[PDB]
């Protein structure tokens, strides 16, 4: 009987990536508690989970970690996360002392989970949400800043985790990421209602455009407007537009070949679509991949450029890699056409789907965790 | 598998099925809840996806009596009339989504009709104590065999499997044998309270009545439970009720805690008694956590659950209006439990019955086969 304390980064999307494992834990009779800043409360509660309370784009240099610009972005991200970890450390120590977890399930970027495991001598299981480009600059800066802290408390430095779980198709994972144990991606894109039109395809070429809140909060409307314009202008297309409610206002004068999806989890209808246009957020992208649906990716930040490049190398989609490509309406339209006219992209996407389904499901991982706790 | 889930339109019946629905999804199967408006917020609050669909009375515990037989017959009549009314809506759903298996609440007869009409296997799911043998079942056949026979069946079909989370010690003696599944608490989402971690030097007594019960009974079982609990020396009452029932708590002692929208399981291990109406997520969470109960049954299965719990030595029943309205019987029952560690001993015995059962993840294999 484990008591698993879950330590995500405080973005809704990173928690979602861990929800099927949390359900697998609870379905197998273990107890799960999510350490959640205000920003995560609603996401955790919405997955049926319980919480303990805590409290310029696109930018290709994120995918250029061999350059000084890219090293800086990742070093700054580690410095931000490390400072947060020192800030919140007392609250997380009080929580662990109160709840007495036997294992920490920790998002790969949530460095506080690693500090907490060292200081409390608890097994840490890191969880990737997807492509992990934290080797090199992020990881070196996290050690730079957190090894002294861990040494003051008697340890050699920031500890190496007991295990890293990895749902990324191996043929897409970053070459420098440490080996992780496979865990099969299970779509979880929130709750909601099966729409009537989600049951069958029509004669039109159905293209979903899905961009999430954190991406659009960062980027502003541009990638959404560029996608809606490219998709709706192409002969034959029906666009299904899936964006968060407050962003729906950005879509004035919408084309008659456009439906605005009403907070509907992608996996309820994505089997009826021939193409997904997205930013390379894992929930969207791995659901499409699992379902053998090719993607046109407009990467923006963090790991998105690596996902987009590697998906395109796999033949399973097209990448528009920077702002001159994403803002090239002709190239954008021709890329949608290219995918709708060549079944080889869907076929390459099913090859990746097979990499996913070769992995053990979250339910099968519960055993591994039992052995590590 | 593609599992379409057909609960009765009550939040608590769907909650009893949530951990299995999660176990199904964690093991790579697909799950959809057929949800009327009354179920939508519960389903989506468990992270699940939906297809939208458009007291006390001790006779419920006495199916040998004229009244007891008539209550359970009338309940089957109600459900059978509603299943016929809605049958064309569910048939359109099954055509749109194409399930391979129906996971159906024991009482949601539409699921059995639908399984028969579509030649799909039906896995019934008990939520706890199951008193549907006799009156309910006989009446369901009397009313639903005809539509089934019109479709060429022999009658309302026997289901493929009946999942049962009730510890056998507490189950009704006439419930056909089911396949045991470990009760996993699911009381909704919420926040771990500061004080839920540590025991106190006070005697911590949780009262948890619940929206559905209190909407049916009005305030009396809640306020009679608070009056009994707060009278006894050294007691700390922890009162768990829906947001809307918070305003009924007009005068509490200083040390009492109102736990609004806090799932019981986050703190119950620090309590020595739960006072409740029975059956339910509350009672099985108490029993799973080894906590004795004082049960004031109101309707349906609650009388059986209260009697069997008392028989097993893990609680006390206040069986009817005469007992529940008697503050001396009510206070003396609390004091009895607080004064005898044999109740907690018996409760722990049942907890172990529960935890010896296969968990919902282990049952996923059985459903596949
Ligand atoms: C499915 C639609 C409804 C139609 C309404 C009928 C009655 O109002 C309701 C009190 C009832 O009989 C029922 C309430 C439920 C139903 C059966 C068993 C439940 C055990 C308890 O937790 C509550 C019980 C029953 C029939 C019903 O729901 O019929
Ligand atoms: O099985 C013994 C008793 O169990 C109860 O559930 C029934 O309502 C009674 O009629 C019966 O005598
Ligand atoms: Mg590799």
């Amino acid at each position: 009987h484990m008591r698993v304390l879950v330590v995500p980064l405080p973005y809704p999307t990173h928690l979602m990536a861990m929800v099927p494992l949390c359900w697998a834990l609870q379905a197998s009779g273990h107890e799960v508690l999510i350490a959640a800043p205000p920003e995560l409360q609603a996401t955790a509660h919405g997955a049926g989970l319980t919480t303990a309370g805590i409290r310029r784009f696109p930018n290709p240099a994120f995918g250029q970690r061999d350059t000084e610009a890219g090293r800086q972005l990742w070093e700054q991200t580690a410095s931000n996360v490390a400072q947060s970890s020192l800030d919140q450390l007392p609250e997380y120590l009080r929580l662990a002392e109160a709840w007495r977890p036997s294992v920490l399930l920790v998002d790969v970027c949530a460095l506080i989970g690693r500090v907490l495991g060292g200081l409390l001598d608890l097994p840490v299981v890191l969880h990737r949400w997807g492509v992990d480009p934290t080797a090199g600059p992020f990881s070196d800066r996290a050690h730079e800043l957190l090894d002294p802290v861990c040494r003051h408390h008697g340890l050699t430095g920031l500890p190496t985790p007991e295990l890293i779980l990895d749902p990324c198709p191996p043929s897409l994972q970053a070459s420098d990421a440490p080996q992780g144990a496979p865990v099969q991606y299970v779509p979880y894109n929130g709750s909601g209602a099966f729409p009537a039109w989600g049951a069958a395809r029509t004669s039109a070429r159905r293209v979903c455009i899905c961009m999430g809140r954190m991406v659009l909060n960062a980027t502003g409307p541009a990638p959404l407007l560029r996608a809606v314009a490219a998709a709706t202008e192409l002969p034959g297309v029906e666009a299904v537009i899936a964006v968060p409610p407050e962003h729906r206002a950005l879509l004035t004068d919408l084309p008659d070949n456009a439906r605005i999806a009403e907070s509907v989890p992608l996996n309820l209808f994505l089997r009826t679509c021939e193409l997904v246009i997205c930013a390379g957020g894992s929930g969207t992208a791995f659901t499409a991949t699992r379902l053998g649906i090719p993607q046109l990716v407009l990467p923006q930040y963090f790991d998105q450029f690596d996902y987009a490049r590697n998906l395109a190398a796999a033949g399973a989609g097209i990448c528009l890699p920077d702002e001159q490509a994403q803002s090239d309406h002709e190239q954008f339209t021709d890329s949608i056409a290219t995918v709708l006219g060549d079944t080889g992209f869907a076929a390459a996407a099913i090859k990746l789907s097979d990499e996913i389904t070769a992995m053990p499901h979250p339910a099968a991982l519960v055993r591994t965790l039992e052995n590590t706790a």
